[PDB]
């Protein structure tokens, strides 16, 4: 159940731009919605919203609060898709808080920075958090609450939900996932306009369709190689996905993704 109003009143895939990409972090690939995350503090924001308690903090909620309404308006007809994305961005904003998140920009760099000087001015003697991984513990539960209050400014949508463990599922794996629900779902519906068209003049119609979905079988081709190699370099370190492939991975604990052995497996896994 969503917010109340006394809450609510104080309210492509790209393979660059990621930190250590050539290293750790090789075979990962940002989603456009990430690219996107509405987020930036700059020290012009940290100079002035310092001044008054609570107002760098309320800056921060605005922002989340002003992504999941971007969100919504994005998915207006999918309430799936939409509160999936919101998720998303809960746990991105998370990671851009803890100083962890992937993407190389100043927001990411620097939000955690200004953050915890902020902190430390109003919270020295007062028993509250000094540094920026208690203040997300402490303060996650209100960032969603703006985003949920965010989500409702879209469409006066009255269906929120909970955000679950997202926070707590280490970002290359959610950024995998995220990838997973976008493809197999072209991979389905590709599917279907292939058989359909080539498999019910009619022949040009075929060849053309056929020629179109290799494409889109390429270009995801290469992006699955890539987050595969992330993936298999990682997967070591978590005793409950080490034994799986990154399809199994997206088939069997992507509960978001709907990724089959008949969309996904068969088709980018050989
Ligand atoms: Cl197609
Ligand atoms: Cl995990």
């Amino acid at each position: 159940k969503c917010p109340t109003e006394e809450i609510c009143k104080d309210f492509n895939w790209l393979g660059s731009s990621v930190k250590n990409f050539s290293s750790d972090n090789k075979g990962v690939l940002v989603p456009p919605r990430r690219q996107s995350l509405c987020l930036r503090i700059t020290l012009q924001d940290f100079r002035t919203k310092k001044k008054k308690e609570g107002d760098f903090e309320k800056f921060i909620y605005s922002y989340a609060s002003s992504e999941a309404r971007k969100l919504r308006t994005i998915h207006n007809n999918n309430l799936e898709k939409a509160h999936q994305a919101i998720r998303y961005s809960f746990a991105d904003i998370g990671n851009i808080i803890r100083g962890d998140d992937m993407m190389d920009t100043p927001t990411s760099k620097e939000t955690i920075t200004y953050l915890e000087k902020v902190l430390k001015i109003y919270n020295e003697n007062n028993d509250k958090p000094k540094d920026a991984k208690k203040w997300w513990t402490e303060n996650r539960h209100h960032v969603w609450e703006a985003m949920m209050c965010g989500y409702q400014s879209a469409q006066k949508d009255n269906q929120c939900t909970g955000y679950g463990n997202i926070d707590d599922i280490p970002q290359f794996l959610r950024w995998f996932r995220e990838w997973g629900t976008y493809v197999c779902e072209e991979s389905e519906k590709n599917m279907n306009t292939l058989k359909a068209v080539c498999f019910p003049h009619e022949n040009e119609m075929c060849s053309s369709t056929l020629k179109k979905y290799e494409e889109w079988y390429n270009k995801r081709k290469t992006e699955w190689t890539e987050q595969s190699i992330k993936y298999n370099n990682d997967k070591i370190n978590y005793t409950d996905i080490k034994t799986l492939s990154p399809s199994e991975y997206l088939i069997e604990k992507c509960p978001e993704c709907k990724c089959t052995k008949k969309n996904l497996q068969d088709v980018f896994e050989l």
